[PDB]
């Protein structure tokens, strides 16, 4: 929940996700990545189910552009928050890169990330 | 400017968005499926300084004042401007589930948005 | 019968398949992309006793007598027969990579096959 | 390789994959599933890179129909074989169910399976 989700998380790559869950279902924070043509932090925005039933559905987006670099790509993570002892966020993600129309067919990667809460 | 406006997917859903100078996407989404009749809030990000399509994404949690589906969809794609502007995406829809049903909680698909 | 035949995707690739009574799919795929000019073997499965589309899938490893891309694509979808028959799919393309590049080894997409 | 891939594997759900890798790049075997509207074994067919460079690219399909049941669906696994001490097959999969044209938009699931060799 609000409290549940809010905090600092890390994924299997060593990436850092700092998030605040608002009462209106908003997610806002920053993402600090370990891989790609990256550097420094990036702004994230998302939504979550503020009135869950076991898991809490959520998703967020990161556009890989900050004041220092631009990779012309964006990633969206879709998954669920599972509270308890070992609170975790289990996700599947899609990374799309800006391409020409000829290359569009191979513009999207798919993967999975597991986040653990500090 | 180009992204800002009203769009529609193949299902007939309506995506009304405002693109900020800074890279933010804000707006509302009115579904023609799953089961709705109502609008939902959406939030996202986009490359505000593109190179040729413009990368973007947004999320919608399927909960409003009237109903709660306990699910969320994320769209990831690119905006291709011109005379016949389009937003080409691939999406992931995840439902809240018990751990036993977790293996099959996510659906994958593709949507094409146009201004008509 | 219906599935057996010659099909084409949006890229112009050619899919020649034979559907067995038993559920097997066998054939050849000639790519119009990535970078080819040549054919590759394909193998798959299909529901040989459908209920309304017919579920199927097949894999192509991108290695023939001439080249080796060290990759493979799997297509998963459904055949929808009628006057204007189609095969609607979603695909995964995985390249062999070092463990360090493993996170980004798979591309996702969608293809539509028709008889024209 | 042929020898590398050939054998018995299990995934995180307790499913069993028995496979034989042919010299011509063919994969043939049987799959025995722990989840779904399933029972008994099902035939699998696939292809793999018979002349790899680190990982070996491969993929296979299962149509969920045997002499005992039919769920009118098929799954395709795409991934790589990584040899060594802890030989594993890392995959991403797509499961499509036969549906009417109205429901086609929500006909496909996406997930990930990790196979360990006995
Ligand atoms: O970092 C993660 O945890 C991460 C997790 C899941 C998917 C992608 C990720 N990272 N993606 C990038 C990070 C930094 C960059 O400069 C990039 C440049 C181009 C494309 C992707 C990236
Ligand atoms: O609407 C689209 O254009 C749409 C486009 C892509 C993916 C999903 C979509 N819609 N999904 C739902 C809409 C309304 C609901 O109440 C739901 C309840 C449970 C799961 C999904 C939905
Ligand atoms: O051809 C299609 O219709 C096609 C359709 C969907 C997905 C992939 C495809 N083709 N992919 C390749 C074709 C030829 C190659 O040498 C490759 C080398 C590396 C990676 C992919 C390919
Ligand atoms: O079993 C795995 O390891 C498995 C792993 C990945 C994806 C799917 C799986 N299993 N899928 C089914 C198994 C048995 C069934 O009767 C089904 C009926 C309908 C849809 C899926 C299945």
């Amino acid at each position: 929940a609000e409290a549940g989700i809010t905090g600092t998380w890390y994924n299997q790559l060593g990436s850092t996700f700092i998030v605040t869950a608002g009462a209106d279902g908003a997610l806002t924070g920053t993402y600090e990545s370990a891989v790609g043509n990256a550097e420094s932090r990036y702004v994230l925005t998302g939504r979550y189910d503020s009135a869950p039933a076991s898991g809490t559905a959520l998703g967020w987006t990161v556009a890989w552009k900050n004041n220092y670099r631009n990779a012309h790509s964006a990633t969206t993570w879709s998954g669920q928050y599972v509270g308890g002892a070992e609170a975790r966020i289990n996700t599947q993600w899609l990374l799309t890169s800006g391409t020409t129309e000829a290359n569009a067919w191979k513009s999207t990667l798919v993967g999975h990330d597991t986040f653990t809460k500090v």
